């Protein structure tokens, strides 16, 4: 089965609405899709418990019907960084649990999107951050890049430190997180030339919740 | 004579109030100090040509007396990645030229400052990157970190990619872009444990414009 991990390059690139596109995308090629977000901050008190609306929007885009706790089996109120909140809550983020969930995934999906959180360097623990797991599971990465002021910078030092990690950058996707502006163009060609993985895509600005919208028609999954 | 390259892990990190407080530090010290800031865009019209505020702030805060076109050789009027205002001018950067000008002021200060435009990748051309230049000077880099959301994940990519360069991580420095906030602690923790360099002080949040504060006081030059 195909197996991706999703991070962003900067905060607010919209990591969410391309995993949506592209969950979107290889459900129309045929897949039996599965979102899967280990590790969300951020979340609304529900009389379930815990619900985080990115990991929501995965289990609602992926094409097999999910229980939220597969999706997402780390929910933490605060939005801060994992390794934070999980130590003063006294609840130890384990690489165990992350690769079961993913794990019991794949034995339903044939297209699994792993989605991070934070940036490729967040920590988990003192010990162990997000981009030990991914090099352990040996997850092909797509990047999602923010079309923003300092996005050249923040793309380049992404991908070279996956791939210096021995893992393979399977595509990017641009995203448009602002309304139409000068030196689009430029930026698209500079990045497009840059980062050594194909462009899957742009989404373009939208003014609602892109990650309610149908976009997965700006996705080629034939690149990837 | 001692010199350093400074760059930021993210635009409005207040990379140009770091380097005005390491000049006064180097100032108090004894040192004859020099700002140079190689590559400016984003700059006003004068009667004697385009003047970039951040150069301005630089040859304001050196200890001894230099022209604009000494801090600043290259100044563009628009605000944009370098490369592209560069090809759409018709005015290649010069690597040559950039070093003739960090040369010209070793030869009257015993420190230099050497602040960079945009981030650690910002492309001087097609095939030329600041990195590439910072890496034939040999010049030892400081960190320029905002203590803000996603500050972790910028400043471990950066230095990897750094040190991964074969160059010298000498410090770096904490600037509050924002007033306190909670887990403002928690953060510094994480990024002094991470951060393979010493922390060499902290910049408070000041509300005005911190490039005309006095915050030498700040800086502990001995820990570099």
């Amino acid at each position: 089965s195909k197996r991706y991990f999703v991070t962003g390059t900067d905060t607010e690139v919209g990591k969410t609405v391309a995993s949506c596109a592209l969950l979107q995308a290889a459900k129309a090629a045929g897949y039996r899709t599965a979102g899967y977000k280990p590790v969300a901050s951020g979340s609304e008190k529900t009389p379930e418990g815990l619900r985080n609306s990115d990991a929501l929007a995965l289990q609602r885009n992926s094409s097999l019907q999910l229980d939220y706790a597969t999706v997402n089996p780390y929910t933490f109120a605060e939005p801060t960084s994992p390794h934070i909140i999980s130590a003063q809550e006294g609840r130890p983020i384990e690489s165990l649990v992350m690769s079961a969930g993913l794990r019991a995934l794949e034995q339903q999906a044939d297209w699994v999107l792993v989605e991070g959180a934070g940036g490729w360097f967040t920590p988990l623990s003192d010990t162990f951050t997000f981009a030990d797991w991914v090099t352990q599971e040996q997850l092909p990465v797509i990047l999602v890049v923010g079309v923003k002021l300092g996005c050249i910078n923040h793309a380049m030092l992404t991908a070279q430190v996956i791939q210096h990690a021995g893992l393979t950058l399977a595509g990017w996707v641009a995203n448009d997180v602002t309304p139409p502006g000068k030196r689009h163009a430029e930026y698209m060609t500079t990045l497009t030339r840059m980062i050594p993985a194909p462009l899957l895509g742009e989404i373009p600005w939208l003014a609602e919740n892109p990650e309610n919208a149908a976009t997965g028609k700006y996705i080629n999954l034939a690149l990837l």
